[PDB]
């Protein structure tokens, strides 16, 4: 598949999601080329273990899927696209993989059966649903946001929704996310990368803001700036310090840097 | 319990063992020994029973008290050199990997290991404590090291483990059988053993080696160092709160984490 055809794949489910935006498809598509392409090298050997082609065009054009619902979910939420009645009902759909009770949102029942039938380890299948429902609270959460840099920065990791995008990841081609979970280093490479994802996108409520009406006089740009070196350099240390099998790696990286 | 003196005094005997040592170290590491061992009573009387270990046992309490002058020393050979690098190393590697200290002048070490060894109620304990005091030993030399400044982030990662509350939690669990190792699979329990962390690592450099305060003003001068700190510190506790209310851990780890937060 190139690259047409997978955005209006995206596109065309997407029509069966009120609320969707064109721009929803296209930069998941966008982001999801981008990941596909620099972890490639390293899922190909992974390849003869899973029998999970790198190329598979119903792997990668669900992989999509999901980025898409993600940008749209959050979307929903910053912009009200959506009505707070429907945006519960999608929540609870897309959280416990049913079909949404409310007309209008049959793609979340479409996405989700795929999901789990293309599931290699179905623990990563109820892992995703574990972090659709994390990722949604805490866009609200921080929505409806008195918050200390601390307690930003705990939900900003879940709402930037990094650990679902590695959990799909795993899901369809197979990288024993659901086992690597078990060791604290993994866990702690987790949550440093959300981070990192996290601050790029408040510097580019939000960070910076919130540290602003706070203190007016903190040079909070180059603090947050700071910050977000300091955590690059701890995941470099831990990366090396730990080995984990490919292709997390270059995925890590490759989320560290997608700031391109 | 132990009359307070008769415990300085066998934790002093040991001390005796480690150059440096100093009386301050022992008389310290029984009255912060004895705060947390007399606010968490209740609850070991309780699991007393089903262990075998009991709250008042003085073999127990002795050896906790003496782990407590260690992390104490420990810190202050790193904050006043009070050995030599080369014997530091030394030292560090007798008490992160449980072998006897290369150099002369350090038997308390292994005496002290091979104790708590013989004494684990659950031995993964052990080797958990020699993990920690691996950690605490780098991060004291990283945050002595601390030219290029850390990052907040950085300083409140070293901070953690440096505060050593990791430690202390892992010997009682050790002595007493508070199944540490088996709980420490929750990722709940985790987040909470580095939010009283990061907790007490704050209380310590606002309350009275790298300093919270000091080092947010180096960088940040026009900052108000000290207000963001402060707003920080009850952020974590909030958390902490939240955390240890959704999940209901077994005694006595709610109030073993409830007397670290005041102390
Ligand atoms: C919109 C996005 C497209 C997909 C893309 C991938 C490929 C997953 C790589 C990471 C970035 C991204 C998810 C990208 C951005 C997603 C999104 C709009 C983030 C907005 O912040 P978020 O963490 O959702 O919380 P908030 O609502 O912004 O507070
Ligand atoms: C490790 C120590 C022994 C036990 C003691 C109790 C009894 C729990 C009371 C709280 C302190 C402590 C945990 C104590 C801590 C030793 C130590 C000096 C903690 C401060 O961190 P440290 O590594 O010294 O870094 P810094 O010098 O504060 O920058």
């Amino acid at each position: 598949i190139q690259t047409e055809r997978a955005v209006q794949q995206v596109l065309e489910w997407g029509r069966s999601l009120t609320g969707f935006a064109d721009e929803h498809a296209v930069e998941a598509v966008r982001g999801g080329q981008y990941i596909l392409q620099r972890i490639h090298p390293s899922l190909r050997g992974t390849s003869a273990r899973t029998g999970r082609d790198p190329q598979d065009e119903t792997l990668i054009v669900t992989f999509y899927r999901e980025l898409a619902l993600l940008f749209w979910l959050c979307d929903c939420n910053d912009l009200g696209l959506i009505s707070p009645e429907q945006l519960a009902a999608v929540e609870q759909a897309l959280g416990q993989g049913v079909p949404c009770a409310l007309p209008g949102f049959e793609g979340c029942a479409v996405l989700r059966a795929s999901l789990a039938t293309l599931a290699y380890d179905r623990r990563d299948y109820a892992q995703l649903l574990d972090d659709t429902r994390c990722y949604s609270a805490a866009l609200r959460a921080g929505h409806a946001q008195r918050w200390s840099y601390a307690e930003y920065l705990h939900n900003g990791i879940d709402s930037i929704a990094y650990a679902n995008v590695f959990c799909c990841l795993s899901l369809l081609w197979g990288l024993d996310m659901a086992t690597l979970r078990a060791r604290p280093a993994f866990r702690q490479v987790l949550r440093l990368i959300s981070a990192i994802g996290r601050l790029q996108n408040d510097l580019h409520d939000n960070a910076v803001i919130l540290l602003l009406q706070r203190y007016p006089a903190m040079p909070v740009v180059e603090f947050l700036n700071d910050e977000l070196a300091g955590h690059t350099r701890m995941l470099h240390r831990v990366m090396a310090e730990e080995r984990f099998p490919a292709p997390w790696g270059p995925l890590i990286e490759a989320m560290a840097a997608i700031r391109v």
